């Protein structure tokens, strides 16, 4: 029904990674052959889906765990560069239907900043999408978080280019996987582990002052905010009425509600629940919520038939379906953008 | 306004642990001296609070991390026995105002089952409250989870005595603390880490078939369910439409919604939000929600002035405030129980 | 998906009233030929719909405006008796699928009480359903309301027989139609006028003390309560904080929330909105909400596909779908009643 | 806590109407002596309240029933002119704290249009506020509605001046009072009758095509929309799926949700319910909701302590508290307008 929707948690994989794609599909897809075809296709199947379901524009990004799974920094950087060059050539076929997020090796702040800049300046990419902490160390068992002063040069590049950063999940690996997840492995991914990682990282950015040093920085979370809106009251209470009397105020200058009004966005990817959407509208505001799908892990039909038919006032259907993202990503036009 | 409310996430500490109590208070209280007095008091300050705020009956339990912090199994068991003997003598002063949950060493399923039985049979305790995984191993860096076949003898003791088990959080320790939390330490506790632990453990019980082998087992989570109701739609979708086509059905026979209708309860402890309560009423049902406070980490005033004044239909105010817990814990009477 | 649902705002018309059926259809149906067949059919089409959509049991009632449109008390009484005899015979064909509400002339309290008693004692009808005020006076321009002492004998008959009374709407007529509705006639019926009538009558019963004189009396409103839940806060405030200080307490002894907890029920007839249902669960409580359809003015498909697929906790889906009505109407087994 | 709030359903009365003020107070106030002082005061008591509760700017309007109670068109017009001249002088004392709505006799479309124009062009009034239908006829028993072609000249004046029209309630009178309300008089006013009138009039404007002929017209309803949001689903269904197939489309060209997105506003006057506000954010959108008080029928304390302390995302608190009204009324700076 609604046309010109924008979706922006929409994944692709390189054709040369078919074995890795099938491993990931063995965890998260019930039809591996269709999954392989859909995650690698850019300009045919993906366009047919969007045409049937009123999706005018999609910002594509690399599948998880992606470059964050690569703990060799030279290999990781070369892979990020390869992916960005590849998707730039692919989306030129349909520029009124596709944009792309930069794919990044996050081993080094300046290296990541330079590649983000190359993507934005050379290819017009719309921002960055990163799958939660970079694997590093001898066997990839270390994690690189971005919520510290070493990453200021990177976050300042984001605000200078004025593009958002999408904190996507990745799977638990190594020591963390063995200790917490191996004995309850069906919880890996969307059921629980994904949100635990993203919420930890983003609230780390909050409590380590990233949005104080970079007040213009825009951060996006999928899956209606990875549990965080559920605890908006509880986090705010334990920040303002407890931890900010014990030292947190030294590195965290605004309330959690301020940061959601000024810096943080949430997306409807993989969470097609009108009851939860309404609750998020109360706790974060319809202005800060964007439609997305999580294709091809979710189907266009599930996401779009939900949203198109959800009971919702017309003002917020427009905002969530396209107008919020249209302003955030400075979209002058695209297919059906004002339909 | 409402009298005879029941609260059941209400903590005490032994007087001999003052140093440990002050360490915990240095993380989670803004007034250490009042905290020490309140967490150790049973029959004076705690009764004065309850009298002012319409709380007829409280089920007391041992402060976190409690016995789960003790990785010496002999020491841990002796401490659990000591705590249960102590609180039994304390609550006999005011039997129409206080019951108690068993405090347990969870190093060994049969040992824990026997001590739960002793508490219920000898002292009339109302169930068990355990602070998420037992520390074990050489330096307490291992975790004992209860979502496996070794714990069947324990869960069968719970269903035979027909008493619930409250899965309370504890702090992250050791390797997990260093890897995920040390660099964002203000998130430890109520802001995030507590819910991550409890939700992992309870959903582990779900996906490892604990409620299939023990369909009468009642499990309680505080803090409006430790994020889980937020993802009810998403978990249900990724169980029924994804993982249960890939192997999860082998150890998980009902839907997540079934388990919340039949086995799982949530509590309002430390989450005094009517907007979130309404959302939980939609996602889990008012029948499955219990009032609680989280005293003395939360104040009676915050919890009770919220609940007493919250906009709510009279049917559900009665149920959540006392009648749900009255039926669950088989309370024939207590102060103001039918006021 | 849910089987054994109960619906109880389901209308029929006498075959000999085809012209009245067609006039009403010309206001409220977009397929008059199907409507005529469906509103007169009891045991074939209506059963086929119920079998397809998991409706085990239906309490049937006479179409609006029905006997309340008849201002000749002799003609009105004879028609009520005719209708009750007719539907008693019809429902005997499928007694495990159908019950009936009494149809009443409400010109005289004792006469109406006697015919309700005959319906319950002779035919086992489940209650009464009445289309708002009884037209009266020489030209049918007066209105008989039931919220006064003259009707105590009638309400005492309801409580003695322990059966509920369903306050259904009727169209505005005569002077009221001319002054308020004739110049905006598209608002007649479900869009506005229906709820204005029923809410006036039920809140009249509240404020004139009917539920104080008859504390066991159960009153049912369709259409999620005819706007009243939206104003529960506002009515409660303007009663307890205003009118109850000015004289209302003389004839109204409990709060509006008390009466919804103790006396008033709402159904989902013609209001297939999960967002509004959730709000009603907050304002009135799931224990007080009953599934219903409003057939043949609404379709089985619209009502049942909505309810069966609505995002709802399993506890409340069971209560609203059938268990609330099973208890209220003291129902024996019926088709799929325990499925 | 929030400063610079805007309220715009704030009433005054002329000093020479003490008897009318006292009769109205005898229906709607529990402290008539304070009410008389507060409803006549402009520049002292009312300012003190606003200073204490963070209300920067108020648009003032004449008390109900006001000029709509006057069925002599000559007396009605003279009184409207008197009131507008009076309040223009009063608000000049504190022009950074007060604006005014036009008070109008609505006996004649051209006359009302001319007085609205005088108010805007001579005094800079912000719009019009009218208490539902104009009493008319020899004994005041007729009602003038504005949802017809005779009023096109008036609505065209609203859009030409680009100012909104606030449809405020009035009490039921004459035959309507006798037939519907006299025997249940405690429902008169906020409990029920007020909303019945306004919702009828506004939905009449919808279904008689006023917003089709005048697509720029902005209409404001108090009291969270006078029940209409509760039935948004039901009205929309009975328009688009029923009446629009039977002839309504001839005079009503968009959906009810379109008109709430494009033409209709609601305020929080006299409805200090976060639960209902959240529901209204789902059904109408936070962009279309305005803070207001309904002083002196409601207190500043009730309205502002509710709103300032309600659990709400920061984006919508800002919009509802002041930014929506700042844009709608094109307001220059006022006290704390950017605080
Ligand atoms: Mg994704
Ligand atoms: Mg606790
Ligand atoms: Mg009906
Ligand atoms: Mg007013």
């Amino acid at each position: 029904h609604m046309l010109g929707k924008i979706a922006l948690e929409e994944a692709f994989a390189l054709p040369r990674f078919e074995e890795k794609t099938r491993w990931w599909a063995s965890l998260f897809s019930t039809d591996a052959e269709t999954h392989v075809k859909e995650i690698t296709d850019i300009n045919k199947i993906r366009i047919e889906h969007a045409d049937k379901h009123g999706v005018g524009y999609q910002i594509l990004s690399y599948t998880a765990p992606g470059v964050q799974d690569i703990w060799d920094p030279v290999e990781a950087q070369a892979l990020a560069v390869e992916i960005n060059d590849y998707i730039a050539e692919q989306v030129r076929v349909n520029p009124d239907r596709f944009g792309a997020f930069a794919t990044l090796s996050m081993h080094n702040p300046k290296e990541a900043a330079d590649e983000l800049r190359r993507c934005v300046e050379k290819y017009g990419f719309k921002g960055a999408l990163v799958n939660d902490t970079q694997r590093a160390g001898p066997d990839g068992d270390d994690m690189i978080f971005y919520d510290n002063a070493d990453w200021d040069i990177f976050w300042q590049t984001c605000t200078e280019l004025d593009v958002p950063f999408y904190m996507h999940p990745r799977n638990p690996t190594g020591t963390i996987y063995e200790k917490l997840w191996a004995d309850r492995k069906w919880l890996v991914g969307p059921p629980l582990s994904f949100a635990h990682g993203v919420s930890l990282h983003v609230l780390g950015m909050v409590t380590n002052g990233v949005f104080d040093r970079h007040p213009k920085l825009q951060i996006i979370m999928g899956h209606l905010g990875e549990h965080v809106p559920f605890d908006m009251w509880r986090i705010n209470h334990w920040f303002e009425d407890r931890k900010k009397l014990l030292g947190l105020a030294e590195t965290c200058k605004k309330t959690i509600r301020d940061y959601f009004a000024e810096n943080i966005w949430i997306t409807t990817s993989g969470h097609f629940s009108t009851t939860t959407l309404n609750f998020c509208m109360a706790e974060v505001g319809s202005d800060r919520i964007l439609f997305s799908i999580d294709y091809p892990f979710e189907t266009f039909s599930d996401a779009c038939e939900w949203f198109d038919n959800a009971e919702l006032n017309g003002t917020d259907r427009l905002k969530i379906g396209r107008e919020n993202a249209k302003k955030l990503f400075k979209l002058d036009s695209y297919k059906d953008s004002s339909a």
